[PDB]
C-alpha cells in the first residue's frame, strides 16, 4: 500500500546523522532520498511503520517503502539544501531576520504535531533538521521515542526525566542556533562544565540578531521548572505574533 516498486528507483549519489541515505529518482520524475539500514531489519521496518502513521507539512514527507525484498528501503522527498546547521553557515551573509523567524516557525509546527501524537524527538537540534529548495525547514520522524548535553534540560541531565517539556528546552536551544547562524551553544565550556553551569542556572545569551521579543520566546523554553515552560502550541502562537 505504501509499497514502492524498487525497479522504479534510480540511484544518483550517496548523501552521517541521517544514516545511509542516497539521492535518487523515482519514476523518472521525482527527486527522492532513499534510506537503507546501517539497527536490525526488524527495527528498521518498525521505524518505517511509525513513518507510515505520521503526516505533517513540516515532517520530511514519506513517499513509500520497499520491504517485500532485500535490501529494505525507505523513500522520502529529497530536501535539496541538506542539513539546517550547514545551511545556516552556507547562507549566513544573506539571511534576513524574517527568514530566521520562519525557520523557527517551521520546526515549531512539526513539534506541536509530534507533541500531539505523544512522540518525543530527543535530539532536536539544527544538525538534525533538513531544508528544502524553498528554504522550508522540516524535521525527521524516523527514530522518535514514544542525551546531547547542550540541548538538554537539567531534569534530563540529572534524572532522565524526558517529556514534552524537555523537547521544549531543546527547541529553545535550536532557536538560539538559528539566530546565531549555527554557532555552538555554551562555546566557553566543556560538556561537563556545561552540565554543571546549567544546573547552577546558566542561560544562553541573546544572539546579536535576536530582538528582545524573539529572545523572550527562546528564554521561556529554559525555565528551571519544566511546568513553567510553554507548550509547542503556545510557542507557535508567540512566534506567529512576533512575526507580525
Ligand atoms: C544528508 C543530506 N541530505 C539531503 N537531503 C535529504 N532529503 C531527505 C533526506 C532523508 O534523510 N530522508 C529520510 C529518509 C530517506 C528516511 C527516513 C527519514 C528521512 Cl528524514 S536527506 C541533502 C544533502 N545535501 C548535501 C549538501 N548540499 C548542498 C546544497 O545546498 C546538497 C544537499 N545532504
Amino acid at each position: 500500500s505504501w509499497e514502492i516498486d524498487p525497479k522504479d528507483l534510480t540511484f544518483l549519489k550517496e548523501l552521517g546523522q541521517f544514516g545511509v541515505v542516497k539521492y535518487g529518482k523515482w519514476r523518472g520524475q521525482y527527486d527522492v532520498a532513499i534510506k537503507m539500514i546501517k539497527m536490525s531489519e526488524d527495527e528498521f521496518i518498525e521505524e518505517a511503520k511509525v513513518m507510515m502513521n505520521l503526516s505533517h507539512e513540516k515532517l520530511v514527507q514519506l513517499y513509500g517503502v520497499c520491504t517485500k525484498q532485500r535490501p529494505i528501503f525507505i523513500i522520502t522527498e529529497y530536501m535539496a539544501n541538506g542539513c539546517l546547521l550547514n545551511y545556516l553557515r552556507e547562507m549566513r551573509h544573506r539571511f534576513q531576520t524574517q527568514q530566521l523567524l520562519e525557520m523557527c516557525k517551521d520546526v515549531c509546527e512539526a513539534m506541536e504535531y509530534l507533541e500531539s501524537k505523544q512522540f518525543l524527538h530527543r535530539d532536536l537540534a539544527a544538525r538534525n533538521c533538513l531544508v528544502n529548495d524553498q528554504g522550508v525547514v522540516k524535521v525527521s520522524d524516523f527514530g522518535l521515542s514514544r542525551f546531547p548535553v547542550r540541548w538538554s534540560p537539567p531534569e534530563v541531565l540529572m534524572y532522565s526525566k524526558f517529556s514534552s517539556k524537555s523537547d521544549i528546552w531543546a527547541f529553545g536551544v535550536l532557536m538560539w542556533e538559528i539566530y546565531s547562524l549555527g554557532k555552538m551553544p555554551y562555546e566557553r565550556f566543556t560538556n561537563s562544565e556545561t552540565a554543571e553551569h546549567i544546573a547552577q542556572g546558566l542561560r544562553l545569551y541573546r544572539p546579536h540578531l535576536a530582538s528582545e521579543k524573539v529572545y523572550t520566546i527562546m528564554y521561556s523554553c529554559w525555565h528551571e521548572k519544566a511546568d513553567e515552560r510553554p507548550t509547542f502550541k503556545i510557542l507557535l502562537s508567540n512566534i506567529l505574533d512576533v512575526m507580525d
